[PDB]
C-alpha cells in the first residue's frame, strides 16, 4: 500500500537542534525556549531496504516539503544535499539510494549511516551554527548520534 511516515524532530548528542541555513542546508544549534518553532520537521519514511533489528532504512522528507537529504558525490566527496522531487511521486516506498539512510539503534542514540556510501553519517560540528554535513569519522570531534522526538 501506501509508504508509512512519522513526523519527528532530531537532536545531537549535544542537544542542539536543526535549523534551515538558506534553502538547501540544514545547520545545528543550541536552542531553547521561543526559538524551538525555528526547528526543523522531519517526515521519516519507512523504505525498501536491507533490515535487520537495529538497522532499519529511512528517507528524511522535510514535513509537507518536497525536499529530502540526499548522499551524492559532490567535486569526488560524498556529501549531504537537500533535494528537490516531483511532489506527485513522494514519498513512496522505493526510494532511490541517494536518500535511504540507515537508522541505527546505538546506546540508547541513534546514528544515521548513508545506505549508499558505508560508514558515513549524518554529522554536526561542536561548534554552534555550523552545517549538517556528511561525515566519514566516528568517534572523533565531530557528532553523529542523534535522539528521535515524535511531533505530532
Ligand atoms: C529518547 N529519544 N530518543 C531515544 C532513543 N533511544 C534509543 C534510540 S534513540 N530516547
Ligand atoms: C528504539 N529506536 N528508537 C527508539 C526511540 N525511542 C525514543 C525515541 S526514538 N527506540
Amino acid at each position: 500500500a501506501p509508504v508509512r511516515s512519522l513526523n519527528c524532530t532530531l537532536r545531537d548528542s549535544q542537544q542542539k537542534s536543526l535549523v534551515m541555513s538558506g534553502p538547501y542546508e540544514l545547520k545545528a544549534l543550541h536552542l531553547q525556549g521561543q526559538d524551538m518553532e525555528q526547528q526543523v520537521v522531519f517526515s521519516m519514511s519507512f523504505v525498501q531496504g536491507e533490515e535487520s533489528n537495529d538497522k532499519i532504512p529511512v528517507a528524511l522528507g522535510l514535513k509537507e516539503k518536497n525536499l529530502y537529504l540526499s548522499c551524492v558525490l559532490k567535486d569526488d566527496k560524498p556529501t549531504l544535499q537537500l533535494e528537490s522531487v516531483d511532489p506527485k511521486n513522494y514519498p513512496k516506498k522505493k526510494m532511490e539510494k541517494r536518500f535511504v539512510f540507515n537508522k541505527i539503534e546505538i546506546n540508547n542514540k541513534l546514528e544515521f549511516e548513508s545506505a549508499q556510501f558505508p560508514n558515513w553519517y549524518i554529522s554536526t560540528s561542536q561548534a554552534e551554527n555550523m552545517p549538517v554535513f556528511l561525515g566519514g569519522t566516528k568517534g572523533g570531534q565531530d557528532i553523529t548520534d542523534f535522539t528521535m522526538q515524535f511531533v505530532s
